């Protein structure tokens, strides 16, 4: 069976299992169950699931070179399948309660889940709590007598805050630290200090890259019953590394991949985001491009992000890409080899993800 | 040591334990540690603490009627505080969201988190996640090594989701259930049909019993390694019972406790919830009146308002709420009974969780 076939059957599997257990044991009515799957259906579905299924590639990759029965490798597979589902399902619920922070009018060319008319702000942010609950209902389910249990539910529970950390790096990023007071409204940095390299890396390492590569490697060793096969240093830095680079070119296709291919309107610029091309023009320009810049972030007028957008594409960023994008590879490549000791195996894999995300 | 001098005390412990946790692995800063340090006091103290209070005050029964070492009625009185935290948390995590959910101003007569001025509701929404993360981090560093710890996180996490489709339950209670539809916008319920008292008491079993009730006098049987003194469906039915009641009187006062009693501007009435006293209303209403309640219900004029406020009030509804009493009175001391049989510790603090209800 292809594994995406396998991935998307356990889906149908799942839902059924959630939605039956709300009305044998939660008491639930017929037309709130069909909330729920429309709910889950317009959460979870859409995207390429690379992270669940990169949690499914990496346990076919042990499959090949370990000794098993039919009836596990079925089983480690199908574990493979739940626990891909609950990185996505993670994943959803954070999608939903961003979209709702952050105002967000559509993502992938759909309208936000909050925007639906018979959902609502009110809903939506309950929708979002059940969608990271249904990872953990699924966990107990499935994993109920797995000796990898406590591993995965620990790891995932780390993963998930650390997400959430991000999620406040991230929308904390255009404020000055010293300023930052719950009983003062923030006024947006008028230095830009902390627009550094350290500090984007910071943002990008806890709102991406622990659930986006970090959770879906580790979770493929885990169901594997192979952590064994790794140096869990590397596949962090790794996994860092993997992950910081794909942010880059989200942020640089925010601002220049047109909103049709995009899927929504970019607004990184308007937001003030500490994005690579705000951190990057920074740590390059002379003081008269620095104070045009800063006259023009972070401001809805279409004419100031359009001076914005004009520094960027004058600043000659493309080089700067170009350069971060031959280290990484250059890093991530002596990382495979480091890898490459212990598991041929979890090190293609690895491979296999640095190329999906490189070659996107 | 007095109890809620211990139970204080933990949460200092543990606050320090969780901000010292963020900067020495999750490299965050000081300003940023400051301001969740405000938001997790700001969130979590300034109640009562019933619902941790609960778990040790249950946890310190088995103390007086079971043989340990000191060191051990010491480690068991700690973790009944940790887990009295959990639960503390969970609920802040479910105040949090759900004010910013409500657009409510108040609550315990200070301004919503999500209103303060340095906050708002783009980091709300992720405060509250944090709060919830939090929970799991307490469990699995404190409780990493104890024979309890799957039992409480599958508990845990049962109760979580409960919470969360109760929330549904409530944000949907004004519905026409054949009408839900995220593709429609909801238009409020015109015949009332859903009105009745076992949909209320749908509402309110999943939405606060479980968190409120079922969950502390559990996680103190958890901790004291003592489920075997209990029939756990009688814990069950008793929890439910005396929950019940709990929501019946907040609803009451909801409408009829001046606000600065209160600590909030009610709005039931407005927002049209399936509360005790519409239920009840229209339970034993004529034709007219319930024709009068249905040009008045849900609708913000104050006029209106005070068109339903007036139908309760000539409706004599504390004899209804008299009988209700008396019935739950009744059922509970015969629950409490049916409880005394295996533990009259646990029935003893059973009975001081109804003491505390039913007096306030
Ligand atoms: C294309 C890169 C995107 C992937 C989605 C990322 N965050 C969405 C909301 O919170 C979770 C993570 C932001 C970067
Ligand atoms: C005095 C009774 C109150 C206690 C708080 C209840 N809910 C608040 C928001 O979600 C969690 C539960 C509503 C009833
Ligand atoms: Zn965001
Ligand atoms: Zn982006
Ligand atoms: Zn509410
Ligand atoms: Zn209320």
């Amino acid at each position: 069976m292809a594994s995406m076939e396998r991935f998307l059957s356990v889906y149908d599997e799942v839902q059924a299992f959630l939605l039956d257990q709300l009305q044998s044991k939660y008491e639930i009515d017929p037309n709130r169950a069909r909330y729920l799957r429309i709910m889950m259906d317009t959460t979870c579905l859409g995207g390429k699931y690379f992270r669940g299924m990169t949690v499914v590639n990496v346990a076919e990759g042990f499959l090949a070179v370990t000794q098993h029965d039919e009836a596990t490798k079925e089983r480690i597979l199908h574990d493979a399948c739940v626990g891909g589902w609950m990185i996505e399902f993670l994943q959803a619920h954070y999608l939903v309660e961003d979209d709702i922070m952050d105002g967000s009018v559509m993502r992938r060319g759909k309208p936000c889940w909050y925007r639906f008319p018979g959902v609502t702000t009110q809903c939506a942010i309950n929708d979002g709590i059940i969608l990271k609950s249904w990872t953990q209902i699924m966990a107990w389910h499935y994993f109920a007598d797995r000796p990898f249990l406590k591993d995965l539910l620990c790891l995932f529970q780390k993963v998930d805050y650390a997400t959430a950390v991000g999620q406040m790096y991230d929308v904390t990023s255009m404020c000055d630290s010293n300023k930052l007071d719950p009983e003062v409204a923030q006024p947006m940095t008028t230095d830009f200090a902390e627009f550094t390299p350290a500090i984007y890396k910071r943002i990008v390492k806890y709102k991406t890259t622990f659930y986006t590569y970090l959770l879906p490697l580790v979770m493929g060793l885990l169901v594997s019953e192979a952590a064994a096969s790794v140096e869990m240093n590397l596949v962090e830095r790794v996994a860092h590394l993997i992950g910081e680079y794909f942010q880059v070119q989200d942020d640089v296709m925010d601002c220049f991949t047109p909103p049709e291919q995009l899927g929504k309107v970019g607004t990184d610029i308007e937001d003030a985001k500490c994005s690579w091309l705000a951190v990057t023009f920074l740590g390059k320009a002379n003081a008269a491009q620095v104070a045009e810049f800063k006259a023009n972030y972070g401001e809805k007028d279409p004419a100031k992000v359009a001076v914005v957008k004009r520094l960027y594409s004058k600043a000659n960023l493309q080089a700067d890409f170009a350069a971060y994008e031959a280290e990484v590879v250059r890093e991530v490549e002596s990382l495979i080899e480091q890898l490459k000791v212990k598991s041929p195996t979890f090190a293609e894999s690895v491979a296999v993800v640095w190329e999906k995300t490189h070659k996107r």
